């Protein structure tokens, strides 16, 4: 705890980072006595508004906080840095095509993994929340070869959460008691939120999911596209896409990764696909996990019926689609 | 920790509730072992954005969070609640001018000192954030005679750690090793920042601000400027006044109200006056408290010179004034 860990956050001057920096210099990301240092990085367009948040967090007066450098220098923004969550992006605005999006986004992606690649701390933790997340952090780990692969992830931990909130919210018990959703493959509506492995703590004991839900035809049908689609609801109620959320949710993955999972939990991250469970290799996709001595592991020997491999398999080739027309934008 | 503590924040669908809620459900307010139950209230043309903010928090999966009432009505809102922290209003627009916003301001405290006095839990702790701060509290506190005086209070905890940041800037040290700043009277351009009394750890003991800085022409004009400035200097950078850093000085207020001041610390809460240091009794206005058994004590027996003295008295009569012209509009 003597020692400060350099923190960069990426799209720094934009909602999710307006309320993700506060959270990891209040010690929600790394522990109430790991000091850090925040790296704050965005565009020449955003450079008062950013130089405005960093202004914000000194008048915090945030104990743990050891200094901020808020640039739109990649390189400074990169140098030295332990942990990168990358939220530069561009969110699709109606009249946008899939296109466009996917080219605005994964062309920071490229440019900025040789930033990393050559400046950032040697085991620093990437996590990419920009969306298309998985895609995304797929571009960067190709054109940062040199970044161990297990060093790269993208953020699945929001729809975790929310999967987790719908269970607690339709069986109404607080959300301490549920865990161990899981959320295969895709940040994207053709993801796979599966309950077969869940428990929830009662009065007798850990039960499964489905035995107090007793409604396999929600859980499986209405459940699963609320999951799907809650991103879109978020944006509807309020007219922008989440950041609370997200921003919490960013903490929740870069904690359990570096500090270590709970024992009897697993979490969701995506990571870089070795084979596991039958998913194509060299993908970007969620898989359930835990963490110990800041590295990730895949849960092995979950038992997978026909519908599940179905799904998985479904969400593994949008991911392809998905880096196809990445590939397509940058050539 | 079993029993869950009911925290209303008002304003909750705006900017700085928004920075706010995440932060009260992560235990940033209360302590990591005391869970929390949020109301939430705002006004009928914030219904849709209200309701977004809940499924958010929903979406988070906090632990600490046992349940979100987010709600358009004050009387639900501030039913049974134990904390209740104000952030219900608008802020001043260009083309406003001062009697507008006090009018538009204050009759929100007056009507929701009725509410509160009939629904809130008795020991109710009140935290008056919208601005005019000092003088919202002070409306609220005369239309709710039932809450006991002690209880109501304003943040200028937002300038205290202001003034932290100044002299941990100045100095270039971490803004942990700086305490004991004062801001005296209110939270407006006319409150006193003081450093007579401030200290900062070095490798040879703790010393006294104006030893280490060295430069009293600029403790006692430019340091106080900005920090009587900053609020508008965060409106030029953002283009939007300060949230982020309103919201965790609101977290710091509650918590140390609640929990205790560290040995050796005292902080800045804008409180029911008694008489103490020859200021009026009967307004709200900061003085430098200890807090212990979740009530404040004002630090006695500090030793005030000509220009301190003057400069409380200044700000004092500012508060008159604006209680003169909150009357104005209330009648
Ligand atoms: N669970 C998830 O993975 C999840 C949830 C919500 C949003 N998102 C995504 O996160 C991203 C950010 O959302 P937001 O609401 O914060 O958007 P926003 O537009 O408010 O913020 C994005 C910021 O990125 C900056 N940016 C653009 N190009 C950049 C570059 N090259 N380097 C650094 N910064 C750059 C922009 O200036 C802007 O300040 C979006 O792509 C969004 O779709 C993901
Ligand atoms: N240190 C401080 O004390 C400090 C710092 C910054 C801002 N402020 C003040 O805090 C307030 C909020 O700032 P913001 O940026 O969050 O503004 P904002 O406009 O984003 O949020 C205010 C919210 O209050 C709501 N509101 C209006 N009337 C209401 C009522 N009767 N009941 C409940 N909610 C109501 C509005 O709908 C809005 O959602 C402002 O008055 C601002 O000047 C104080
Ligand atoms: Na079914
Ligand atoms: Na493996
Ligand atoms: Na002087
Ligand atoms: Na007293």
């Amino acid at each position: 705890a003597k020692e400060p860990v350099r923190v960069l956050v990426t799209g720094a001057a934009g909602q999710i980072g307006y309320a993700l920096v506060p959270m990891i210099a209040r010690g929600i990301m790394l522990g109430a006595d790991q000091p850090v240092i925040l790296h704050m990085l965005d565009i020449p367009p955003a450079a008062e508004a950013l130089n405005g948040v960093k202004m914000e967090l000194i008048d915090a007066a945030f104990p743990l906080l050891k200094g901020v450098v808020a640039t739109t220098d990649a390189v400074e923004g990169c140098t030295g840095v332990n942990v990168a969550v990358m939220v530069g992006g561009f969110p699709r605005k109606e009249g946008m095509e899939r296109k466009d999006v996917m080219s605005k986004n994964v062309s920071i992606y490229k440019s900025q993994a040789a930033a990393l690649e050559k400046h950032a701390a040697p085991n620093c933790k990437v996590l990419v929340v920009a969306n298309p997340a998985n895609t995304n952090a797929l571009i960067l780990k190709e054109f940062a070869p040199s970044i161990p692969e297990k060093n790269i992830s993208c953020l699945t931990r929001l729809d975790h959460n929310r999967a987790l909130g719908q269970i607690s919210e339709r069986l109404s018990v607080p959300v301490s008691d549920v865990k161990n959703v899981i959320i295969w493959g895709n940040h994207s509506s053709s993801q796979y939120p599966d309950v077969n492995h869940a428990k929830v703590q009662t009065s007798s004991g850990e039960k499964p999911v489905r035995e107090l839900v007793k409604d396999d035809a929600w859980l499986d049908g209405e459940f699963i596209s609320t999951v799907q689609q809650r991103g879109a609801a978020i944006i509807k109620a309020r007219k922008l896409s989440s950041a609370l959320s997200a921003a919490s949710s960013a903490c929740d993955h870069i904690r359990d990764w570096v500090l270590g999972t709970p024992e009897g939990t697993f979490v969701s991250m995506g990571v870089y696909s070795d084979g596991s469970y039958s998913v194509p290799s060299g993908l970007i996709y969620s898989f359930p996990v835990t963490c110990r001595n800041g590295d990730w592991s895949i849960v092995q020997g979950l038992p997978i019926d026909e519908v599940s491999r179905k799904k998985m398999d479904l969400t593994a080739e949008e991911l392809k689609e998905e880096k196809d027309l990445a590939y397509s934008c940058l050539s």
